[PDB]
C-alpha cells in the first residue's frame, strides 16, 4: 500500500428489525440511530518558506 | 494505493421494518434515523513563499 | 489509486417499512429521516508567492 | 483514480411504505423525509504572485 | 505495506432484532444506536523553513 | 428567551486592504471572498394523525 | 434563557491587511476567505401518532 | 438558565495583519481563512406513538 | 444553572501578525487557519411509545 | 449548579505573532492553526416503552 499521505472515511449503517405474530399475539421493538455521533477529520498541509538575504554592511561611524 | 492526498467520504444509510400478524395481533415498531450526526472534514494545501532579497549598504556615518 | 488531491461524497439513504395484518389484526410503524445530520467538506489551495527584490544602497550620511 | 483534485456529489434518497389488511384490519405508518440536513462543500483556489522589483538606490546625504 | 503516512478510517455498524410470537406470546426488545461516541482524527504536515543571511559588518565606532 | 422554535441565521461579512508606498516603493495584497462555504438549515414540522375506528365483528362461520 | 428549543446561528468574518512602506521599500502580503467552510444544522419535529381501534370478534367456527 | 432543549451556534473569525517597512526595507505575510472545517449539528425530536385496541375474541373451533 | 437539556456552541477565532522592519530590514511570517477541524454535535429525542391491547380469548377446540 | 442534563462547548482560539527588527536585522517565523483536531459530542434521549397486554385463554383442546 504505497504511497504519501491517504485518508479514507466510509460510512455504512444499517438497521433492521423482525418481529412474529399469531392470532392472539403482539410485539413492540424499537431501533435507535443507526449512527450516534461519528465524526473523521484528516488535514495534510504542505508549505516551504525559504528566506534568503545578503546584507552587506550598514552604517559605520555615529549610529 | 499510490498517490499523494487521497480523501474518500461514502455514505449509504439503510433502514427496515419487519413486522408479523394474524387474526387478532397487533404490533408497533418504531425506526430513528439511519444517521446520526456524522461529519467527514478534510483540507490540504500546499505553498511555497520564498522571500529574496539583496541589501548592499544602508547609511555609514551619523545615522 | 495514484493521483493527487482526490475527494468523494456519496449520499444513498434508503428507508422502507413493512408490516402484516390479518382479518382482526393493526399494527403502526414510525420511521424516521434516512439521515439526519450529515456534512462533507474538503478545500485544496495551491499557490505560490515568491518576493524576489534587489536593493542596492540606500542613504550613506546623515539619515 | 490518477487526476489533480477530484470532487464528486451524488444524492440520491428513496423512500418506501407496505402494509398488510385484511377484511377488519387497519394499520397506520409514518415516513419522515429521506434526507436530513445534508451539505457538501468544496473548493479549491490556485493563484501565483510573483512580486519582482529592481531597486538601485535612494538617497545618498542629508534624508 | 510500505508508504510514507497513510491513514484509514471505516464505519460499518449494523443493528438487528429477531423475536418470535405463538398465538397467546407476545415480546419486547430495545436497540439503542449502533455507534456511541466515534472520532478519528490524523494530521499530518510538513513543511521546511531555512532561514539564510549573511552580515558583513555593522558600525564600527561610537554606537 | 422563551418561545417554542426560534432560527436566527445572519450574514455579514467585511474586507479591506491597506497597504503604504512612498516615491520608490510599490506593494501588492491578495484577498479571498470574505465568505468561503457557509449554509444554515433549520426545519421544523409538527403534524398529528390520530386514526379512530370501530369495528364491531367482521364474518362468524366459513371465512 | 427559559423556552422549549431554540437555535442560533450567526456568522459575522472580518478580514483586513495592513503594510507600511517607505522610499525604498516594497512588501506582499496574502489573504484568504475569512471562512473555510462552516455549516450549522438544526431540525426539530414534534408530531403525536396515536392509533385507536375497537375490533368486537371476527370469525367463530371453521375459519 | 432554566429550559427545556437550547442549543446556540455562534461563528465570528477575524484575521489581520501588520508589518513595518522603511526606506530600503520589505516583508512578506501570509494568512490563512480565519475558518478550517467547523460544523455544529443539533436536531431534537419529541414525539408520541400510543396504540390502544380492543379485541373481544377470534375464531373458537375449527381454525 | 436548573433546566433539562442545554447544548451551546460558541466559535469566536482570532489571528493577527505583528512584524518590525527598519531601513535595510526584512521579515517574513506565515499564519495557517485560526481553526482546524472543529466540530459539535448534540441530539436530545424524548418520545414515549405505550402498547395497550386487551384480548379475551381466541381459538377453543382444533386449531 | 442544579438542573437534569447540560452540555457547553466553547471554543475560543487566539494566535498571534510578534518580531523586531533594525536597520540591519531580519526574522522568521511559522504559526500553525490555533485549533488542531478538536470534537464535542453529547446526545441525551429519553423514552419510555410500556407494553400492556391482557391474554384471557387461548385454545383448549387439541391445539
Amino acid at each position: 500500500v504505497p504511497g504519501g499521505g491517504s485518508v479514507q472515511i466510509v460510512y455504512k449503517p444499517v438497521d433492521l428489525s423482525k418481529v412474529t405474530s399469531k392470532c392472539g399475539s403482539l410485539g413492540n421493538i424499537h431501533h435507535k440511530p443507526g449512527g450516534g455521533q461519528v465524526e473523521v477529520k484528516s488535514e495534510k498541509l504542505d508549505f516551504k518558506d525559504r528566506v534568503q538575504s545578503k546584507i552587506g554592511s550598514l552604517d559605520n561611524i555615529t549610529h
